[PDB]
């Protein structure tokens, strides 16, 4: 078993409903069990700002799936919750499931890059992660607590 950490985001079609539905679906992923769910946070959109606020959260998922097998399921869940691809980069979405970490693994396949390439710069990923895994150490040895102690991130507000 490996513990994967998954970021959840939603800013369309009732984000609270989307995220609660996603938690049920995450539980139904085979060879896998949810260990921990963060609080839900209402976060201002970063990147394009002409969209509704996000609900962001994080979950710890213990799994014996291969990393790309886990991605298969997270993509399936997004699609089954009505995620539609539009032309605009970083457009709003019903559900976004990013694999932040897969144990201590460093993965670089065509479909999957882990750790998530930008997570160390995103409070909306790091704060919910710290809530569920305050002792976390990244594959490069960096400590989550040290990043959050040192780097300026805006305080998150709960949903
Ligand atoms: N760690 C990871 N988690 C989820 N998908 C990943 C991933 N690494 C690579 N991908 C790939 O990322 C592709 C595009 O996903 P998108 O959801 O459109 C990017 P996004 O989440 O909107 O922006 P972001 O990656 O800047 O957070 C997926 O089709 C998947 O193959
Ligand atoms: N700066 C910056 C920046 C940060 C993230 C992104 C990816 S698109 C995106 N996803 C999210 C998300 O889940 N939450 C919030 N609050 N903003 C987002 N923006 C693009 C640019
Ligand atoms: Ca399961
Ligand atoms: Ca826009
Ligand atoms: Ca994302
Ligand atoms: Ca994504
Ligand atoms: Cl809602
Ligand atoms: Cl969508
Ligand atoms: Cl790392």
């Amino acid at each position: 078993m490996t513990v994967a950490y998954i970021a959840i985001g939603s800013n369309l079609a009732s984000p609270l409903e989307q995220v609660n539905a996603a938690l049920k679906a995450l539980g139904d992923i085979p060879e896998s069990h949810i260990l921990t769910v963060s609080s839900f946070y209402r976060t201002p959109p970063l990147g394009p700002q002409d969209q509704p606020d996000y609900l962001n959260a994080a979950v710890a998922l213990e799994t014996s799936l291969a990393p790309e097998e886990l991605l298969n399921h997270t993509q399936r869940i997004e699609l089954q919750q009505g995620r539609v691809r539009k032309a605009e980069r970083w457009g709003p979405r019903t559900l976004d499931l990013d694999i932040m970490l897969f144990g201590n693994e460093v993965i670089n396949t065509e479909r999957l890059t882990v750790p998530h390439y930008d997570m160390k710069n995103r409070g909306f990923m790091l704060w919910p992660l710290f809530e569920i895994a305050p002792e976390l150490v990244f594959p490069d040895g960096e400590m989550l607590r040290q990043i959050l102690h040192t780097r300026a991130f805006d305080k998150l507000n709960k949903w």
